[PDB]
């Protein structure tokens, strides 16, 4: 329920293993 930091626009934050969630083009987590 926080954002990240980065954008997932165009590249989504999955193939980094982070742990984000892509939601209105941005990543968020918990």
């Amino acid at each position: 329920g926080i954002p990240c930091g980065e954008s997932c626009v165009w590249i989504p934050c999955i193939s980094s293993a982070i742990g984000c969630s892509c939601k209105s083009k941005v990543c968020y987590r918990n």
